[PDB]
């Protein structure tokens, strides 16, 4: 199983399909596929867990990377047998997503917590309960509760999106300290990024 605060499984949240792949709602898929290249884990085909998975070395460290393919708001029928399965606590998970409360370019590291409105993460906290830590990738304000959809399944103006990008690499930078158990370290690092 998983031990401790070290984070061994890291999730991103998103939609499948290639119409879906550029859209701000797959801020989490941005962050592992990035974070797979990055430490030669491969992400392959997973369908017993209705996921695209992978297991590899972070730093002297096993971790598992996971992204649902269920649609965003059915992830937890990926998550929650997925983590079961491999015996991973919420306290070892990290989950990366989209944050609406929150401005392109800034980013934190959050531990506990609500969905925050969010249709994958409501999808999670009722069966693991909230005890996971999640990497919040700011994707700015919708401008109304109408908006929301059109917002979040937008492909964000290049603006927006290379603050994205430089906020996802400095996480990026930091899971070492994740992996390593050093989440309040990682918190202060991560939580203090800007972009200019
Ligand atoms: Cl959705
Ligand atoms: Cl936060
Ligand atoms: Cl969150």
């Amino acid at each position: 199983g998983s031990h401790m605060s070290n984070i061994s499984l890291i999730v991103g949240l998103g939609n499948p399909g290639s119409e879906y792949a550029q859209t701000r709602h797959n801020a989490g898929f941005w962050f592992v596929e990035q974070l797979a290249d990055k430490y030669g884990i491969t992400l392959k085909n997973d369908p017993k867990f209705h996921g695209i998975s992978g297991r590899g070395n972070i730093e002297g460290h096993d971790v598992r990377l996971l992204l649902p393919m269920t649609y965003m708001n059915r992830s937890g029928q990926s998550v929650v047998p997925f983590s079961k399965f491999y015996q991973i606590a919420p306290e070892a998970i990290l989950i990366a997503h989209d944050e609406l409360d929150m401005n392109p370019g800034v980013i934190r590291l959050k531990t506990g917590g609500g969905h925050g409105g969010h249709n994958g993460l409501r999808d999670i906290v009722p069966h693991i309960g909230p005890n996971f830590h999640r990497l919040r990738i700011g994707i700015g304000h919708p401008g109304s509760k109408e908006r929301v959809s059109g917002h979040v399944l937008g492909k964000a103006p290049s603006n927006e999106q290379s603050l994205m990008d430089g906020a996802i690499d400095h996480a990026l930078s930091k899971v070492k300290l994740l992996v390593q158990g050093q989440v309040p370290q990682a918190m202060n690092q991560i939580n203090a990024y800007k972009p200019a």
